[PDB]
């Protein structure tokens, strides 16, 4: 829903955020300076933060592949809810634990 959304920051104050108050899991979303109109997850695993961008085609949201959904919201809760299924690029599972807030 919305607290782990933060339109607020920075690539590196989400990397401030989530090494400083994050533990491994911790992950937030944020607009993306990459291409704007899209957002991008700012996960923590292993001790280091990942980026991963989401796609909004004005028509869906998704992980430039993956499930589509209609919202943001939505995205998020899935793969909160679904474990196994965000994995970024070499294959990698990354775990959605704990909103940073």
């Amino acid at each position: 829903m919305r607290r782990w959304f933060h339109p607020n920051i920075t690539g590196v104050e989400a990397e401030n955020l989530l090494l400083t108050r994050g533990v491994d899991g911790s992950f937030l979303a944020r607009p993306s300076k990459s291409n704007p109109g899209d957002f991008t997850l700012s996960v923590r695993r292993n001790g280091a933060v990942t980026h991963i961008k989401i796609q909004n085609t004005g028509d869906y949201y998704d992980l430039y592949g993956g499930e589509k959904f209609a919202t943001l919201a939505e995205l998020v809760q899935y793969y909160m809810e679904h474990h196994g299924q965000l994995k970024e690029k070499n294959g990698d599972v990354i775990e959605l634990k704990y909103p940073l807030n």
